[PDB]
């Protein structure tokens, strides 16, 4: 039981960490591409105008 | 008996740890997915505007 619940235990908490830093690195991520997408469709918006 | 119930219960409890690291784990991802969306959309729906 302990051997079993440990391994299972240890591939899900292997993929709560890839979830965590998939996680925050998607938050950091989209929001860099958030001012990226600002700042190009700003003077994109300018120029076309 | 004890043997039997004893690996069904392993098997079992093992299943129920993957289902709750799975649980865990997909309510932080689905936050930090909500977190993610929420400001895509946001970035989105303002130059979109």
């Amino acid at each position: 039981a302990v051997e079993s619940t440990g391994n299972a235990k240890a591939e899900a908490e292997s993929r709560a960490e890839a979830a965590r830093i998939e996680g925050e690195g998607s938050v950091l991520q989209a929001k860099l591409k958030a001012q990226a997408l600002a700042i190009e469709t700003e003077a994109e918006l300018e120029r076309v105008k």
